[PDB]
C-alpha cells in the first residue's frame, strides 16, 4: 500500500486518491513576500489546559499521540476558524538529516521536521463526518529546528523505544501539549488538504511563524523508529514528509506585519 518509498511514495500516491492533483493540496511552500498581511485575521486561542492524552503509537507511517475528544476539554478556537475545534491527535514528519523533514516550507527553506496538532470542527459532530467538509479540520503546524534541547518534548522522546515499530503502542496519560508551542503564536494560514492518504481537501492550515528548537540526540530518536512491522526486514523510518504541491488559485494570508 501506500507509503514514502520510491515505488509506494507521494508520486505513485494520484493513481489511488486522484485528489492529490486536486485544486487545494498540501504542503505548499510559504513566499513571505507574496503572504498578504490581513488585519481581519484574530488572535489564535489554544485551550489545552485540560488536555487528556490517552495513547502514543506507531502506524507504520509517523507515531501518534491521540488525546480524548469526547468534550471540549483541548479546543482551538479564533485566528481564521469560525467555531470550536478539538484537538484529536499529534503526530511528526521529519527527515535523514537535519536540512530536510519538514512539509511546509518557508521561502523554499526546509526545516529538520515538522509538528501537526489536528483539530476538528465539532459543529459535525465526529471526525469522520468533518473530514468529508471544507472546513472539518484545523492543523496547528510547528517546525521543528536543531539547537537546544526542547524540555516539553523528552517525555516522547523517551518512550519511543517501546512503539518502535509498527502496530506498536503504548498508555500515555498526562502530557501537555502546551509544552511543545513556541513563544510567539503569529501565523499563516490557506487553505488546503491532509499530508498524507487520503488527501481529503478539508483543512485550514495555520502555521506558526516560529520555530521550536529541539536538541540532535532529540531528534536522532525519531530517526531510530522502523516504517516495518516486528519480524519483518529494518526500515528507518525517515523521510515520512510529502513535498511541496501547487498554491493555484490560492492566497496565503499572515496574522503579522
Ligand atoms: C497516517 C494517516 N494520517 C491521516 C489520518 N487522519 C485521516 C483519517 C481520518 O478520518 C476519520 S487525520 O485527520 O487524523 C490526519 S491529519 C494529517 S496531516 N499530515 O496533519 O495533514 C494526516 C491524517
Ligand atoms: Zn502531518
Amino acid at each position: 500500500h501506500w507509503g514514502y518509498g520510491a515505488h509506494n511514495g507521494p508520486e505513485h500516491w494520484h493513481k489511488d486518491f486522484p485528489i492529490a492533483k486536486g485544486e487545494r493540496q498540501s504542503p505548499v511552500d510559504i513566499d513571505t513576500h507574496t503572504a498578504k498581511y490581513d488585519p481581519s485575521l484574530k488572535p489564535l486561542s489554544v485551550s489545552y489546559d485540560q488536555a487528556t492524552s490517552l495513547r502514543i503509537l506507531n502506524n507504520g507511517h509517523s507515531f501518534q499521540v491521540t488525546f480524548d475528544d469526547s468534550q471540549d476539554k483541548a479546543v482551538l478556537k479564533g485566528g481564521p476558524l469560525d467555531g470550536t475545534y478539538r484537538l484529536l491527535q499529534f503526530h511528526f514528519h521529519w527527515g535523514s538529516l537535519d536540512g530536510q523533514g519538514s512539509e511546509h516550507t518557508v521561502d523554499k527553506k526546509k526545516y529538520a521536521a515538522e509538528l501537526h496538532l489536528v483539530h476538528w470542527n465539532t459543529k459535525y459532530g465526529d471526525v469522520g463526518k468533518a473530514v468529508q467538509q471544507p472546513d472539518g479540520l484545523a492543523v496547528l503546524g510547528i517546525f521543528l529546528k536543531v539547537g537546544s534541547a526542547k524540555p516539553g518534548l523528552q517525555k516522547v522522546v523517551d518512550v519511543l523505544d517501546s512503539i518502535k515499530t509498527e502496530g506498536k503502542s503504548a498508555d500515555f496519560t498526562n502530557f501537555d501539549p502546551r509544552g511543545l508551542l513556541p513563544e510567539s503564536l503569529d501565523y499563516w494560514t490557506y487553505p488546503g488538504s491532509l499530508t498524507t492518504p487520503p488527501l481529503a481537501e478539508c483543512v485550514t492550515w495555520i502555521v506558526l511563524k516560529e520555530p521550536i528548537s529541539v536538541s540532535s540526540e532529540q531528534v536522532l530518536k525519531f530517526r531510530k523508529l522502523n516504517f516495518n512491522g516486528e519480524g519483518e526486514p529494518e526500515e528507518l523510518m525517515v523521510d515520512n514528509w510529502r513535498p511541496a504541491q501547487p498554491l493555484k488559485n490560492r492566497q496565503i494570508k499572515a496574522s503579522f506585519k
